[PDB]
């Protein structure tokens, strides 16, 4: 039987019998997702160049005004605000979201993939809505996953029921499962880190990579892919199988990525795909933040690839 | 003015006072290529899921169907067959094609961006139409581009005037004139290659990286970027600058893309719009090529890092 | 605050606190509707015409398919089909659902506006079900509608709290909310129907037409429309107020209109919107069927306008 | 061999050996009636009801339809270099293209015909007709007071339940069939011809107190035939691309005359009239005033009206007898 996003989150809430709140928040988010595809193919960029005589803030508008009036959250976090934002009272409702609506699009440029990462938490404490709402471990997340606008738009949606994929099909408008209780392979072939910075890369990093270039047996050296845009190289790995790295290294000592809407929302995923996700010194769903914004190392991907590296970690630690 | 597509290459014929057989081949191809932007962003899909009860063979055929529809053509060399395609008597024309029409599309499962890529000859040779009317080296080439559908669908269309890119609006399937005259930067800050195979390198090719991220004037070392699709590899070296490398190695000692299809219209590209590619050893555009499925190695980009790459080369004979 | 049609149909069932079936069988049509809109719009016709080298059977397969699957109904009867379709017991929900999956499609090859025409029951007892289940009068309706695919695409559903309004956006995928509890206008200005027939019409029929062509009470004549497609006809009515007419003639002595799942579901919409749907004897929603295919005469729209009619239907007794 | 509307044209421009302007005129308009397609399929509505917040809504995205087709007809026809008069239903004046824009083509244009009855969702359409500008003055007005009879190429653009691009030339009447899901029109019935007669008449019967005698005895032999045959049905859209168009493929006969209180009609002869007028004549049609044909009409008025009877060729020459008969 064809299987819908609304059709599948419908009968999860069913299922559960809660309040219908996050059910309301994930069909706010596809509609968001849609609208952010949509204007990431570019409809309508005819007008902009006179047919008839930006796209990072229009997505963070996009997911803002939809979670907004899903009257299902109450306090958002976004990659282009400096300040969480507090929904107004009378449209409050018990979920926080923290969300990057634009990953990737500063080389939008090039047409490389994009996308949007979300993770969903619930509020915790009575008191009124603050960023401290924000401030809690991945391992607290009901919900996360994110939006590819690769070569098709692909909506990636974890929860406890395991990781489920959805592609969107644009001449109606609907996501369509059609990839069930996703599980990464237990050991990949690929290696996905900015090497142009190596002169910088902390000397466990060094060693790692140079393992996957000249395996000290007689295995097959790994490949290596680098888009730069987080959601497609985490998607590939997941997809795929191996290893994904922004490391810390001494001038970057918490990595570059930010830790609650991108590193905790892809940890989540991998770990409900059987994956694994680490800063080197502790799992990242397990960082307690103290910033909104603040950044974390993120290695992730097949258990085995990231095991081995916590190996080598360890032997320079 | 906004411009399209169809009026731009119209208006090129107009002032070439040609018999308009190229303006109506680049119709057909912009057709074919709007018809493959929709079927990979996966309009239908549901269908396919049973709503109502190959993507790189569909592509093939689209672009073949509307090249022999078109009467402009009489050759057609396509990555997915292993014979040239000789157009039946009562459809042929003057030009040979050679294309890609799906390429990068064995990893379209983790949906990173895949293209179309296209070289236009016209027959040489006054003999019946065979095979060897596309044996032609690259610098015969009298149209070449690209269609990289990425976040967006965007053509990029070299000619003697130039290079031109076009992005496709979606809402109307019209190609809109949005970069004219393009010229690659003189000199970058990327470099593009799959370094997995590191062990395998020619010394030049290994010198030559370990300048990108430790340069001997201590500079900041060049970002790494590998999609692992050629067309979106070497679109961002167009957009950004820079280098993009796919040398020989034990796998591929001949190198890995293919001359006919892949290297001679991204080399043409390169040059209309003020780069280089090399093998190594000569332009990539002055291969004189034996068999239409042959592989070559390339070097290609911006030209102050094609030319730094070429005295490495020089340096190891 | 933008509302979509999924937005919209959960928060009514969370109101209501009913089990989700209808919640879930209206995302099921809803999806039905786009996927016919997009079909209807002629999307993918190229492929039909050979650039790669029946509309209303797939659009009854289309909703039978999303129906079904929607795990919310046991009865389905379709224009389409002679007997009511039984849902097998891994898929039964409670509601009946008759439908006309594209109401007037015989005059489609004339591009002229088609429409998707729905009502829905509840099943009452705890019999195994069956054709007699979808034997109810109009009174019974749980909700009705229908989409129109006309200049644009606008699903207009109507249950016991009014009737709403949604626009189809394309880019999206959308049904967006446009029109809120919607009335119709006391008195119109336009009567409706194929005055082709009037050799064979009732006075009463002859008479009311004359009244609006010279007006007893020195007002304007009446403007004449008549697409000939039900739903357009209708919707007009809906929009614009006035009056629209099937009424018996000799090739149809009960009307030509199909009672279930047209003049039902056409009378309800009318009725939540305050106006009315008379045979010119009782009722529309009064009647009821013994047969699943039995037609109706139907008049419907203002008040006024009906009132007006039925004043001259039994002044001729 | 599928074949498309660009390509089609280019091998008319081809056969023809002309300059190319008037491909480019097409090529032009084609692209327009896409964009008028999109926005009257509604294409981008979420962001005016506020999906983005009450701050993303662009320019054109406000514009009223009829306002936006004619900006887009108006300056892709501006665009294609090959116009120099162009008038619209929505401009009181001629507009005279710009020196360095100007081509050899006068187009008469209605954007969105029908856009009135929109908040219904009726069909809309966009009809044109193009003239060779005649005189060696400098561009005006007067350049598109030619009769229908000098057109060069005429047609419209139905958005109905599909869209559908109408093509009339001297070869003839071709449909193309718009591919929503790649912006292509497809050809999909060539060299159309209208059947001898039909079984629909069309025209808004509620202003029958005001008929002409004629009209009112010919509809009275539609509704009841003296020879006994079957009455024709009855169909009136309000819509005159829609109308005309279903006139074209089912046959018969679609009004609207002149009476008492119009006697010239109320259509527009200029974009209404005479491009429908010309492919029903290329579809072995018949277009009528009721005084002579619509074609031959000299227009002193590029706004001025004209009463128009058209269709099968059977049924338009039988309303003729009767307009005789009432001399
Ligand atoms: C995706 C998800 C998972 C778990 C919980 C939720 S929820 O809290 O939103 N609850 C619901 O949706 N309940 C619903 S849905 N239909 C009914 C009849 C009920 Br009771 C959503
Ligand atoms: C893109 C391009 C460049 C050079 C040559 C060609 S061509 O060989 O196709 N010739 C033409 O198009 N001639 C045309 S087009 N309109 C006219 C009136 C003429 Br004469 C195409
Ligand atoms: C549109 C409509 C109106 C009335 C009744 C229905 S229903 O019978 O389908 N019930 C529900 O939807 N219950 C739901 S929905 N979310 C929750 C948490 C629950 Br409890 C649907
Ligand atoms: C549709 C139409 C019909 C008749 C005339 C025209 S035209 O005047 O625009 N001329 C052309 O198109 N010439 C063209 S097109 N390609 C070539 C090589 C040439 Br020569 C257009």
């Amino acid at each position: 039987d064809v299987n819908t996003l609304t059709r599948f989150v419908m009968e999860e809430g069913r299922k559960a019998r809660g309040t219908g709140e996050l059910t309301q928040l994930l069909n706010s988010l596809c509609t968001a997702v849609k609208a952010i595809s949509s204007a990431v193919r570019k409809a309508g960029i005819a007008h902009l160049y006179g047919i008839a005589g930006k796209l990072d803030v229009l997505s963070n508008d996009l997911v803002m005004n939809m979670l907004k009036s899903s009257f299902a959250t109450c306090v958002l976090v976004s990659e282009e605000d400096k300040h969480a934002i507090i929904v107004e009272p009378e449209k409050r409702g018990k979920y926080v979201v923290c969300f990057d609506p634009l990953d990737g699009s500063s080389n939008i440029d090039c047409l490389v993939s994009v996308g949007t990462i979300f993770g969903i938490y619930r509020k915790k404490s009575t008191d009124e809505p603050s960023e401290k709402d924000a401030l809690q471990p991945g391992r607290n997340l009901v919900a996360a996953g994110y939006a590819l606008y690769g070569s098709a738009t692909m909506l990636v949606l974890a929860m406890d029921c395991g990781v489920n994929c959805f592609m969107l099909d644009p001449a109606i408008g609907e996501f369509i499962l059609v990839d069930k209780d996703v599980k990464i392979k237990k050991k990949g072939k690929i290696y996905s880190l900015n090497e142009g910075y190596a002169k910088d890369f902390d000397p466990a990093v060094t060693e790692y990579i140079q393992r996957k270039k000249f395996p000290p047996d007689n295995s097959a050296p790994y490949g290596a892919r680098y888009v730069g845009s987080m959601v497609a190289d985490v998607h590939r790995t997941l997809v795929y199988g191996g290893i994904f790295l922004y490391p810390a290294n001494k001038k970057s000592p918490n990595g570059k990525l930010r830790l609650l809407y991108e590193c905790n929302p892809m940890a989540y995923v991998m770990e409900k795909a059987g994956g694994m996700a680490t800063t080197g010194k502790e799992a990242v769903l397990d960082v307690i933040p103290t910033d909104i914004h603040q950044r974390a190392p993120v290695i992730l991907g097949s258990p085995d690839d990231v095991l081995e590296f916590l190996k080598v970690y360890e032997k320079h630690s």
